[PDB]
DNA sequence: GTCGG
DNA sequence: GCTGATGCGCC
DNA sequence: CCGACGGCGCATCAGC
């Protein structure tokens, strides 16, 4: 935590911009200083120090300054103070809760974890589940446990259909020693960017793990995207393991590179990756690296053999998973 | 809030 | 129905 | 100073 102070005031201004101004760029802006200070092997002195890393501009520097003068910011102080404020950012921290459904609960007067339990009418499904388990959900997963759960999911896959390949990506694929979920990559050879020769797909994989009692609630699921609950079984008489969110992600089986690079993040790696993409004139998602004409428009999809080639297009030496961290 | 053109 | 916009989610 | 800021899946709603 070597500017630890400096990029949890950054976080913190960040997830203010978001959840109480709804200001997504200003957001961004700060999660992108937070995130270029913490990579940032010295003990900032200065603000004018911190100004010439990339993402720190006038306005940072002088919060710097007077949070290394003072050792907290007015702004918060006032913002941790104000009691519509903190309402919303509380809320927001329930899962299908964001910035604009927190602002119109706080002016129904719903304020408080008790105000969400009286009023469960009001919420609509996703909501209600993230209230059931805020607990839980707040909970980061240790990674002997995450290893639990990718043995069980790996081998419920495989039961299904052996052509199935499983694999869990997001802070576990970049080593975290906890990962706050479980996000797994999905790929099958009937699914390819040319033909869904088989339906229900992923539909197959979410009920055996249904069968098996791992997954134990849906928030959303479509032919591509499950987002779930999951609970690893407990043992005789020993307290139950905490209930888990899943996100389960259906990829062409011809696009895994660009799948498994989106997916293994982190989202703040993605951001700049792709940022980066554009200047270089190419346009990255999920399923392909594409060339921008002089138009702006994105060409057709270039091949890509290997994580690796899509670092190669862009002019990015390969970064491993575990370097595309926070 | 930042920054390259 | 459908489409397009928006909210909230994922990395 | 200014335009752009990553890209998209699913749920929900307004308008037809
Ligand atoms: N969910 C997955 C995972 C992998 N693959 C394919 C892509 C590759 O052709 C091969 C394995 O690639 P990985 O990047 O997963 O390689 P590993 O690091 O697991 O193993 P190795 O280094 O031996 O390739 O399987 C797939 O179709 N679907
Ligand atoms: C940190 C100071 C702010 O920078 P931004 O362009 O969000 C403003 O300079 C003043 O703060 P605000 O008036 O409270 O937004
Ligand atoms: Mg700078
Ligand atoms: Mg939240
Ligand atoms: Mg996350
Ligand atoms: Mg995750
Ligand atoms: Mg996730």
């Amino acid at each position: 935590t070597l500017n630890g102070g400096i990029t949890d005031m950054l976080t913190e201004l960040a997830n203010f911009e978001k959840n109480v101004s709804q200001a997504i760029h200003k957001y961004n802006a700060y999660r992108k200083a937070a995130s270029v200070i913490a990579k940032y092997p010295h003990k900032i002195k200065s603000g004018a120090e911190a100004k010439k890393l990339p993402g720190v501009g006038t306005k940072i520097a002088e919060k710097i300054d007077e949070f290394l003068a003072t050792g907290k910011l007015r702004k918060l102080e006032k913002i941790r103070q104000d009691d519509t404020s903190s309402s919303i950012n509380f809320l927001t921290r329930v899962s299908g809760i964001g910035p604009s459904a927190a602002r119109k609960f706080v002016d129904e007067g719903i304020k408080t974890l008790e105000d969400l339990r009286k009023n469960e009418d009001k919420l609509n499904h996703h909501q209600r589940i993230g209230l059931k388990y805020f607990g839980d959900f707040e909970k980061r997963i240790p990674r002997e446990e995450m290893l639990q759960m990718q043995d069980i999911v790996l081998n419920e896959v495989k039961k299904v259909d052996s052509e199935y390949i499983a694999t869990v990506c997001g802070s576990f694929r970049r080593g975290a020693e906890s990962s706050g979920d479980m996000d797994v990559l999905l790929t099958h050879p009937s699914f390819t960017s040319e033909s869904t020769k088989q339906p229900k797909l992923l539909h197959q994989v979410v009920e055996q793990l249904q069968k098996v009692h791992f997954i134990t609630d849906t928030l959303s699921k479509g032919e591509t995207k499950f987002m779930g609950v999951c609970q690893l079984p407990s043992k005789n008489d020993e307290k139950e393991y905490p209930h888990r969110r899943i996100d389960i992600r259906l990829i062409p089986k011809d696009q895994y590179y660009c799948g498994v690079l989106y997916f293994t993040g982190s989202d703040i790696f993605n951001k700049n990756m792709r940022a980066h993409a554009l200047e270089k004139g190419f346009t990255i998602n999920e399923y392909t690296i594409r060339p921008l004409g002089v138009t702006g428009v994105a060409g057709e999809p270039l091949p890509v053999d290997s994580e690796k080639d899509i670092f190669d297009y862009i002019q990015w030496k390969y970064r491993e998973p575990k370097d595309r961290s926070e």
